[PDB]
């Protein structure tokens, strides 16, 4: 299987703004909170 996400970070070390960890590693997880809309909000 691939391996991007955490390889990302791997090379990132501890860092906690740079550019593909903030980036790569954010997305990765992500919590609903994409360019898009909210669950149900204002029905
Ligand atoms: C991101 O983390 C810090 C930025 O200050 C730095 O050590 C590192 O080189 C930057 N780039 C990457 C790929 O980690
Ligand atoms: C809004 O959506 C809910 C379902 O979660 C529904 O019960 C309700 O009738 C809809 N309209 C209003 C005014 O809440």
């Amino acid at each position: 299987k691939p391996a991007w996400c955490w390889y990302t970070l791997a090379m990132c070390g501890a860092g906690y703004d740079s550019g593909t960890c903030d980036y790569m590693y954010s997305h990765c997880f992500g919590i609903k909170h994409h360019s898009s809309g909210s669950s149900s909000y204002h029905c």
